[PDB]
């Protein structure tokens, strides 16, 4: 089983304990660590933060402690305009120029592969997304001829039925991609004003519409479309999505006036790192949707939907039963990486639970 863990560029800037460097990563925890995110300029892969070349190095020296560890760089991300990806992928000339610029870059910085996080291609991109994956892979095969190990190629895909129908030719890209990471946790889409869990496992028996929104449907749908199980990786979040209530109602359906207050370290409305949620729980009331098998908490007018150790062990058990390739975690720097925020003195509590269940067979 594979354990793909994302580490983000900008977590170095958080204050105090919030700050996280490649340093803090247990080399034996995951099988693959993906650095986010690389940028694109003058049509070539390129760096993003001034000090990336350094952190690139830091991350990749973990391979000295664990020689089996594989690292990848990710291009794209949500703060990267899809129009930009779209503009590069549509013109064979600008597309070829980018592809050709990738291998040398990965090799200089010691990465073992590239990860595509185009979020998200639209109806008019489906065809180009395919041209890009296909041609890029071909470039990796051709490059392995130089006598070095073939570079890996992966992609982060939307887990929403409509997004999948609109911009992905799943059957096509799965034959060229090494693994596909299902973004099964952006379900309660930023849009509406009703409390809801962003990463439910199951349908949530007590609800008629938007049954398409849960890990289970997404996974079954991908297999129906043609993605083989041995390349599917299910995304497990390590953060919580918060809300500022607009009434005293706290159960399913309750109204929402907007996103929740920022976390002390995370400084971003609507989300909270797991280690922040641990602190938050003190004095909070905890509930758990039996149907979807995921927890949620409230305190004051703040409602938080999140994942704890057992909801995470659950998804992991599920993924094994459907015989998928492994799990994907977003993200290491949001988990309790110091191990000093969540009761127990364990480091990376959430990612380990996934790893424990995965190591059982
Ligand atoms: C599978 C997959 O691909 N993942 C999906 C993700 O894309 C989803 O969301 C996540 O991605 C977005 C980015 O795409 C991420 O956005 C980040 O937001 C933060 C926090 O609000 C930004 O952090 C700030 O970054 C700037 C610079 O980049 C920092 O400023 C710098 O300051 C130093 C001095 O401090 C200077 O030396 C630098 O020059 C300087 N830059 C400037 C401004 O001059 C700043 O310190 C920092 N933090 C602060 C103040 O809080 C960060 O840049 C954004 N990311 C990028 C790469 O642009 C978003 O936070 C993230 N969401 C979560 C919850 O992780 C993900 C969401 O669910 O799921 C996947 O589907
Ligand atoms: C990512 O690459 C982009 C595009 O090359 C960089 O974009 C900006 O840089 C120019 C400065 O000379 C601006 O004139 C442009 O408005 C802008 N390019 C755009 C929007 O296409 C950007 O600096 C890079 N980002 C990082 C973190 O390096």
């Amino acid at each position: 089983y594979k354990l793909i863990c994302y580490y983000t560029s900008w977590s170095q800037y958080r204050e105090g304990d919030g700050s996280c460097f490649p340093d803090a990563i247990d080399p034996f925890l995951c099988t693959h660590v993906i650095y986010s995110f690389a940028n694109i300029s003058n049509n070539e892969i390129d760096t993003w933060e001034w000090n990336d070349v350094t952190l690139y190095d830091t991350l990749n020296t973990l391979k000295n402690r664990n020689p089996k560890l594989k690292t990848l760089l990710s291009v794209g991300g949500w703060n990267f305009g899809p129009e930009r990806f779209s503009k590069i992928a549509s013109k064979t000339q600008s597309r070829r120029t980018f592809i050709k610029s990738v291998p040398p870059f990965l090799r200089t910085h010691g990465f073992d592969g590239l990860d595509l996080a185009w979020l998200y291609p639209g109806r008019r991109d489906k065809r180009h997304l395919t041209a890009l994956v296909k041609e890029m892979k071909a470039e990796f095969a051709r490059e392995a001829q130089a006598g070095t190990e073939r570079l890996l190629l992966s992609a982060a895909v939307s887990a929403g039925k409509i997004a999948i129908d609109r911009g992905y030719d799943i059957a096509q890209i799965s034959r060229h991609l090494d693994f596909i990471s299902l973004l099964t946790y952006d379900f309660h889409g930023a849009w509406r004003q009703t409390v809801g869990h962003h990463s439910p496992l199951f349908r949530g028996n007590s609800d008629a519409s938007s049954r398409f929104s849960n890990a289970d449907y997404a996974v079954s749908y991908m297999l129906r479309l043609g993605a083989p199980a041995n390349k599917l990786v299910m995304g497990i979040p390590t953060f919580g999505r918060s809300f500022t209530l607009a009434s005293s109602k706290t159960d399913v359906g309750a109204p929402i006036s907007g996103p929740g207050i920022p976390g002390r370290f995370t400084k971003e409305k609507g989300i909270l790192a797991y280690y922040e949620i641990c602190d938050f729980l003190h004095g909070a009331t905890t509930h758990r949707f039996r149907d979807q098998q995921v927890p949620y908490a409230t305190k004051g007018n703040q409602w938080v939907a999140y994942d704890d150790q057992e909801s995470v062990k659950n998804k992991a058990r599920y993924l094994k039963n459907r015989q998928l390739a492994g799990a994907m975690v977003w993200a290491l720097d949001l988990d309790d990486f110091r191990g000093t925020f969540c009761g127990q003195n364990l480091t990376f509590p959430l990612t380990s639970a996934v790893k424990d269940v995965l190591a059982r067979v």
